This record gives C-alpha cells, structure tokens and sequence, in this order.
C-alpha cells in the first residue's frame, strides 16, 4: 500500500485538474438552464432558477476550497460533496417541475459521467451511489408526474456501462502510466506531456508514425495480453461494449411498436447484427489466437489494425447505436420523446472506442446523434438543443480527456521500454 500512496500524490494533480473541470461543468451548465428556466417558464419562476444560482455559489466555495490544505489531503471527500449535493439538486428538478423528459434524462446522464469519470470516488461508492440517484431519478418521475418502465431501465443500465468502462479504463491508464514511469526512474538510476493541446498528438512526427502503427506491430508481432491497457484488449471490451449498447437500446425501440416497424428498421437492425457478430468474432482472433488462426485470416487482420481501416470499421461501429435510433423515424412522426431520449445514449455512446481519435469521435457524435434530431425539428424545439449542446460538450471533453490519457500511457510504454533496451546494452 506504500507505492498506492505515493500513486495517489503523482495522480493528485490529475484529479484535481479533473475536478476544478466538473465544477466549471456545472456551473455554466446551471447557468444555461437559468436563463432558459427564467424565460420560457415565468409561471414557476423563482421556484425553480433560485436553486440554479444559488447551487452556482456551491461551485464557488468548492473552486476556492481546492486551494485549501484540506483539499490537498481530503480531495476525496470534498468530490464526494459534490456527489451529493448535485444529486440533490437534479433530483429535486425533476421533482419541481411536476419540462420534457428529454431534458431531465440529461442532468441524469450528465451527473452520473462526472461521477463515473471525473469525481475521483472508489468503484462500490461510485458504482452503488449512480444507481442509487437513477432509482430515485426514475421513481420520482413517474411517482410526482408494463413494458414501459421496462425501457427506462435499459436506458438506465446503459448509462452505467458505459460509465463504469470509462472509470475502470480510466484507472488501468493512471495505474499503469506511474508503474512504467516509476520504472524509468530506477531504469536512468541503474544506468548511471508530450501532446499537443489542439490537436491531441505528438509534437514529434516520428511518434506519431510508430503510434499510428501501433495496433498494426502489436498484430503483425503477436505480443500476448498482458493487462487491460494492451492495445488489443482494448478494442475488445470496445466492441463489446459498443454490441451491448446497440443491442439494449435496440430492444426499447422495438418495445415501442409492440404499424408495424418500417422496412427500414428491420433492415438495418440486422445489417447491424451481422455486422456486429464478425466485428466481436474478429477481435477474439486478434487477442485469443486459437489453433482455427490460419494464413489467410493473419493477412486481414492486421490490416484492419491499420490507422485509416481500423478506422472505419470503428466510425461504423460506434455509430452503429445511433442507427437503431434513426431507422425507426418516418413520415408518420407526428415517439417525440423515446426517438429523443433514446438518441442521448448514442452520442453518449461515442465515448467508447477511446483508441479512436477523439476529434473524429465527437464530430461524429454531433453530426450522426444530434444532427437528425436537431434537424428533424427544423418550447420543445429551443429545449432540444441546450439539451444536447451541454451533453456534446461533456463528449467532447471526455473523449479529450481520455484520449490524452490513452497517449501518454503509450509514451509511457515506448519510455519504458527505451530504458530498458539500454540497461541490457551496459
């Protein structure tokens, strides 16, 4: 446990950096539904903006209290603080209101990333806490308003699954990064960030080459999974994420018609399954290498390991969920709020697949999940796009953060291994 504390203090600048983040999250987030609260629903007004800005001065004390010494040795209970008293306020929203269900399914989904992935809470609090604040989320809904408290619930559990991938990738990368940090330190002893804000790559273009290639010598060399942070692990649990995620926001949707489904919606529900039943077959060859591996199949797979295939392959799966949304949207629309809330999940979905650039990733996200929407609009319709402008913007930011945090392991792992090679040249 001595190397766990002194992980924590290497780290400690991370999960603050993180935290001071959250906080600005949801102080412009508070702020933006004031002004749309203070406008468009006079009626109940100081009922409800009240709450918004005085919630803003909690984000003041915690910004300041960060500074503090206590800050500095008790970060995890000042973060859980935020936990609750988030929770309290989204969940007394719902409660007020009582707004589209569109709009309050984000401050669910928004305040359960935060603290999943940028709150900093051990897993069974994490975990527990999450579920915990979407069982009072759904029941105070529906309670201060057969198959359909079912839907709700898919879309509740996938939230998390997604969260709890983030969060357990998230803390392979930190602990792996300061084992092989730490393992260059005693590396130069014994002999005797490198990313660019904007565009999230190595200054040195001989860095990004062998990068880009990565997954490709890791194919062609056939190293074995050693931990959950390997490079073809991680497209596992990608994919397999990315199946489940389609398959449980594809069973509400059918939930929904139970006119019969347009022919479309079966179409590309199972373009999707047949796609998708390779994809999670393919990525057991490239890690598991069973005795069926044979020449012909070792020649396409590492070709899809490439930067440009791989790709593609993942801008379609990725946007796979997205498609079950919008294969079920007809001319018969005028269905306005299970099309809309389900749509939350799939540029939520972007956040997976963290071995894919982030820029293409959240592009795609606004464009493939919240494009048709938006456009399928063109007050509900002045709702709709501050509902998705503060959920892609905590896209945007997640897959930023992350990404960075899938890099520098990778510079971490090259670090690592450069000493290495010149401990064994001495």
């Amino acid at each position: 446990v001595n190397l766990e504390e002194a992980c924590l203090e290497r780290c400690f600048p991370q999960t603050q950096r993180r935290f001071r983040y959250a906080l600005f999250y949801i102080g412009f987030a508070c702020l933006l539904w004031s002004i749309y609260f203070a406008v468009h629903m006079r009626s109940r007004l100081i009922v409800m903006v009240a709450p918004a800005l005085c919630f803003l001065l909690v984000c003041v004390g915690f910004f300041l209290f960060t500074f503090t010494k206590l800050y500095a040795r008790h970060y995890a209970w000042t973060s859980l603080a935020l936990t609750l008293l988030v929770f309290a306020l989204t969940l007394a929203a719902q409660f007020q209101v009582l707004l589209s269900q569109v709009g309050s399914f984000s401050m669910c989904i928004e305040v359960l990333f935060l603290l999943y992935t940028v709150m900093h809470l051990p897993l069974y609090l994490s975990l527990c806490l999450g579920v915990a604040y979407s069982v009072l989320f759904e029941t105070f809904g529906y309670h201060f308003r057969h198959w359909e408290l079912l839907s709700r619930g898919l879309l509740h559990g996938c939230i998390h699954a997604i969260g709890v991938h983030l969060f357990v990738m998230s803390q392979v990368r930190s602990r792996s990064t300061f084992l092989k940090v730490g393992q260059s330190i005693m590396h130069g002893k014994d002999l005797e960030p490198p990313i660019n804000q904007f565009s999230l790559n190595f200054l040195d273009q001989e860095l990004e080459r062998s990068y880009r290639t990565s997954y490709q010598e890791e194919v062609i060399k056939n190293s074995p999974v050693k931990t959950f942070a390997s490079p073809t692990f991680s497209s596992l649990l990608d994919v397999f994420l990315s199946t489940t995620v389609f398959l449980t926001l594809s069973t509400t949707c059918f939930l929904k018609y139970e006119v019969p489904p347009p022919p479309a919606a079966l179409a590309v529900f199972s373009a999707a399954l047949l796609l998708e039943v390779l994809s999670l077959a393919v990525s057991i060859r490239m890690v598991f290498f069973l005795e069926d591996v044979m020449a012909c199949t070792k020649r396409l797979l590492e070709w899809i390991a490439g930067w440009l295939p791989r790709h593609c392959i993942g801008a379609i799966l990725v946007s796979l969920p997205a498609l079950a949304v919008y294969s079920h949207v007809t001319s018969e629309y005028e269905f306005p709020v299970f099309t809309g809330s389900a749509a939350l999940i799939a540029v939520v979905h972007y956040c997976n697949f963290c071995q894919l650039s982030s820029w293409m990733r959240s592009s795609l996200a606004t464009v493939v999940g919240a494009g048709p929407l938006l456009l399928l609009y063109v007050l509900i319709g002045q709702e709709v796009v501050l509902v998705f402008f503060l959920l892609l913007l905590l896209v945007w930011f997640l897959n930023r953060e992350f990404e960075v945090s899938y890099r520098l392991h990778y510079h971490g792992d090259v670090e690592a291994d450069l000493h290495r090679t010149k401990i064994q040249s001495m």
